[PDB]
């Protein structure tokens, strides 16, 4: 007997400004770090990048037309801080304020609920040319200047909010394994950028409580829950290296403002543990979130890796399957393909009761409600004549994986909503355009604007089944 | 480089009352559950009981000696609660006082840590004859009446005190598995004595803090972590059910005070949760420990469970290896043999990497102190020509448990200290004499009584050096 989903579970979808928006330089937007990186050769696939995007930002009407088709109860959308603050922390660019107001005005006449995410990774160049961005403390009163701006704004309509978006994937890519601005492959500088904003996210927390004292708030965490690969004792001692590394590091935080300490020992055995400040752990632990939000994909099998072991793997940015191989850090873990559970063409394991599994360990170990922030199936979709799309594919992911949260729900999980990834198809930032996430299929590929035109898939039609019968038909 | 273990390590062993005492009706003891219990025939190993055990109730001035000679840093014993007031309520005996002054007297004259249990499975048999000893809420103050009795005669002299010795080994076995006294076999009662042991723990640590402000006092937990099979999804969701269910059920009452969600969920489900009383709550939030005692032993590997499947298996308390099946609960685990292990004669699994990780996830979630309360090889010893006892798979098993416990330290765990079970031979319950954990050999087995005389084991000499080395020499 499944509990049926809540009445007022938030069913959405999802986006962010760089992928989807376009006008990268209209209405006195400045330049942000992608603006900057995409932009350097060999940086992204095909050299792709966001200029034109899918173009939300001029057709955002069309677009939020189509999610009233479908029913959508929410959107979440980043703001793009360099439209709002073109230099990053001067004066404020009031046309930059004005589209999303524009946008939360179109959500709200159409009973859309939005969901704000603050930070999608890009921060304005200015930033990083002042001081390095995530890397100076400079930033932490910098990104509180535009939250407030958001909240003072947008406040009074917006109640759900999220802080920052996969910081453990924009700090690690940025900093350790140089595949995001700035580009940097030191593992002494990722951790100290990591602190800082831990501290931006405590501190905006802290404002959110003066300025929006009815509102909700939370980081959404990349979280990949971790395997052993079989009861060998070095692999579940991997296992449990893995989980506290590469997730307890940031949900500990998040959740209670605190290292797990394991973790933070091996890093000061190796000069690697970040600089602490006075009051930097009462800030951390004053900031209690109203959720965990939750961007889930995929799962992730370990095994015991020697010290002189595996390091950084191959990475498929290419859709050619079997081509991604084994990482992890010497001494403690590395990954390993799960013998048990298939693939996509990007090597991203389809494993629905993973995320029951990590839905579960969140409750376990924090008690936190968890808003599912992102969730989809990244593929290539073929546009038949008609404008037909049969994404059979996409809708089998996605329905497994609702019937998982169901089963986490009906174990005691207090799940707030859903966000498939995406509304429409959007740019991957490393990835191009030909990894489709969208209901929504927009007509253009690496090489081509085409026109932009929307069509719906087939699982648009799936999803809005969904969303009539509030998940009781799937 | 692994750390060295800290000065003032407490390297000891450990007993408990009823298995090593004997004197069972001396100086104006009481019945226990256990002295009635052991005489039904088929309760007890070739109905093998404590009326004599190994006699250290007359003989703990040669005990205690022996310890001298080993160096042993710290000594565990259980105090029984039958001698100290043999109606569990009304009047004191002081001549059960008396007896654990001497020897406390005598351990501290010869410069070793006394660790006072207070509760190993010896309840007065006049208590669960007034009202059904830790099914009534009546036993809370009683108790805790008898702890404060010994806080008070004792607190000047014990800083290590120990409340209930594995709890889910009592409860568990004394109402689920009809094993212990009282010999039920009915898991809506289990969970209700269960929950007023969880009051009474609580009750006696609020009662420490006022009575010996200076000393520390924890639970020991019977600690057997978890490992999936494997890592297909179903069986990582066997192991978070197994490990919330067996561990976190009790684990995080004692640090937080509070049920895990989904284990209080399907039980409530199945009309089994513990009826709670207006603060409740409130008691077991207050009462948090300065340490975890961990009873550790072996691992226990699971795998997926249908609705159908496994209940309760087969127990091994022959000596006789393979004898044992598995166990679980239909829907949510079931345990399997752990292909990556040895084992021993009575099918326990022989894991000392899983000490670590146990040490590392109770550190990793609770961030406590542990002391290690119990570990230890029961085998079968031979008595070789010349006061011989070669017990080297002993030493065996011993050395690698110890060396985990090092990188668990170097891991960044505190461990405060060390026990071994046991210091000499004594009775086990369900598995009689022949299985023995000493480091001392004590001349009797199930059949002939003998003279009961100490010999002292290859063991013995090996852990004599351990301690004189403070570690270093394994
Ligand atoms: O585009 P990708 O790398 O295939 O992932 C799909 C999406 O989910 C996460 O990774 C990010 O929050 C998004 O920026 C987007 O990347």
């Amino acid at each position: 007997h499944l509990k049926p989903f809540p009445p007022e579970f938030l069913w959405g979808a999802a986006s962010a400004a760089y992928q989807v928006e376009g006008a990268w330089n209209e209405d006195g937007k400045g330049l942000s770090v992608w603006d900057v990186f995409a932009k350097q050769p060999g940086r992204t696939f095909k050299g792709t990048n966001g200029d034109v995007a899918v173009d939300h930002y001029h057709r955002y009407q069309e677009d939020v037309a189509l999610m009233a088709e479908m029913g959508l109860k929410a959107y979440r959308f980043s703001v793009s801080w360099s439209r709002v603050f073109p230099d990053g922390n001067g004066a404020v660019n009031e046309k930059g304020l004005d589209f999303y107001d524009r946008l939360i005005e179109e959500l709200r006449n159409h009973g859309i609920e939005p969901i704000v995410t603050l930070y999608h990774w890009d921060v304005p160049q200015a930033l990083m040319d002042a001081y390095g961005a995530w890397e100076s403390r400079r930033i932490i009163d910098d990104f509180d200047r535009y939250a407030v701006t958001l909240f003072q704004r947008f406040g009074d309509r917006v109640k759900y909010w999220v802080t920052l978006n996969e910081q453990n994937i924009f700090i690690s890519f940025g900093y350790r394994l140089g595949l995001h601005p700035p580009g940097v492959k030191d593992m002494k500088r990722m951790y100290e950028a990591n602190h800082i904003a831990n501290l931006a996210n405590a501190k905006v927390i802290q404002s959110f409580r003066h300025y929006v004292p009815d509102g909700k708030i939370g980081p959404s965490f990349a979280y990949s829950p971790m395997y052993p690969y079989d009861s060998r004792p070095e692999n579940v001692l991997a296992f449990e290296n893995a989980e506290e590394f590469q997730n307890h590091w940031w949900m500990d935080v998040y959740a209670w403002g605190m290292y797990p300490q394991a973790a933070w020992n091996y890093l000061e055995s190796q000069g690697l543990e970040p600089t602490v400040a006075p009051g930097d752990w009462e800030l951390l632990q004053a900031a209690k979130p109203d959720f965990m939000g939750v961007n889930y994909y995929q799962t992730t099998t370990v095994e015991h890796n020697p010290p002189d072991g595996v390091g950084e793997g191959v990475m498929n940015t290419t859709g050619k399957k079997g081509t991604s191989t084994s990482s992890g850090i010497p001494g403690l873990f590395k990954t390993v393909r799960n013998p048990h559970v298939d693939t996509t063409n990007w090597d991203w394991a389809i494993d629905p009761v993973g995320l029951r599994i990590g839905l579960r360990r969140i409750a376990n170990r924090y008690q936190l409600p968890i808003l599912i922030t992102e969730n989809g199936l990244g593929e290539f979709d073929t546009l038949e004549p008609g404008d037909i799309v049969n994404d059979d594919y996409r809708i089998d992911y996605l329905r497994r994986h609702v019937q998982e949260i169901q089963r986490a729900i009906t174990d005691g999980v207090d799940v707030l909503g859903y966000c498939a990834w995406s509304f429409t198809d959007l740019l991957s930032a490393l990835n191009g355009y030909q990894k489709r996430y969208g209901f929504v299929y927009v007509n253009r590929d690496d090489e081509s604007e085409k026109d932009l035109r929307r069509i719906k898939k087939k699982s648009f039609y799936w999803y809005q089944r969904v969303i009539e019968t509030n998940g009781a038909e799937l």
